[PDB]
């Protein structure tokens, strides 16, 4: 996260870390057995880390759980990043408490201007690379579809939204992918892609979770 602040330990109880011997993506807990993340974070060997603040120190409150399976959206397109969503089933059910809790799915899409909380352990630099130990947070509005499309003409599908600041200085960055975008208590977005980090007129692009609620529900029911 570039331009954000320290969240505070366990204040984003639905944030997960995907680990393969290092932190490579984020994700959100949506029930005791399932995490949502981005299709592009897809790899074998994933250990889901819940209740993490400092990802380098065991502090207490962590639960380390192997993914049992990862489900990339069948229509995911790695050139376009259209349908950039993935579900991960935990080998066993997390223990839900105040530190480790699930985020609700929206029942309707958010409008332009809604303020959301984005969070991750990704690079905190616009230029160069500086990874934090602790979770960082950012408040960012959802931009209008007109602005989003005039920033990335021919690249925005109806399953993507833009959020952030046209002025540069504040954004998600390398490391943050798969992580939540939460707006009024629901998960509206997934960190997906952009152009550099916190560059002027190049806001971050997010997966539009409201378009996937049925798919999520349907796939979880059958697995
Ligand atoms: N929000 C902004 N600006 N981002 C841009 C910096 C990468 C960030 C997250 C990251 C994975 O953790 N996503 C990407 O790597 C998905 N993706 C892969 C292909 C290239 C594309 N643009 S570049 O990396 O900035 C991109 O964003 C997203
Ligand atoms: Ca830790």
């Amino acid at each position: 996260i570039v331009g954000g602040y320290t969240c505070g330990a366990n204040t984003v109880p639905y944030q997960v870390s995907l680990n393969s011997g290092y932190h490579f993506c984020g994700g959100s807990l949506i029930n005791s057995q399932w995490v949502v993340s981005a299709a592009h974070c897809y790899k074998s060997g994933i250990q889901v880390r819940l209740g993490e603040d400092n990802i380098n120190v065991v502090e207490g409150n962590e639960q380390f759980i192997s993914a049992s399976k990862s489900i990339v959206h069948p229509s995911y397109n790695s050139n376009t990043l259209n349908n950039d969503i993935m579900l991960i089933k935990l080998k066993s059910a997390a223990s839900l408490n105040s530190r480790v809790a699930s985020i609700s799915l929206p029942t309707s899409c958010a409008s332009a201007g809604t303020q959301c909380l984005i969070s991750g352990w990704g690079n905190t630099k616009s230029s160069g690379t500086s990874y934090p130990d602790v979770l960082k947070c950012l408040k960012a509005p959802i931009l209008s579809d007109s602005s989003c499309k005039s920033a990335y003409p021919g690249q925005i599908t109806s399953n993507m939204f833009c959020a952030g600041y046209l002025e540069g200085g504040k954004d998600s960055c390398q490391g943050d992918s798969g992580g939540p975008v939460v707006c009024s208590g629901k998960l509206q977005g997934i960190v997906s892609w952009g152009s550099g980090c916190a560059q002027k007129n190049k806001p971050g692009v997010y997966t539009k979770v409201c378009n996937y609620v049925s798919w999520i529900k349907q796939t979880i029911a059958s697995n």
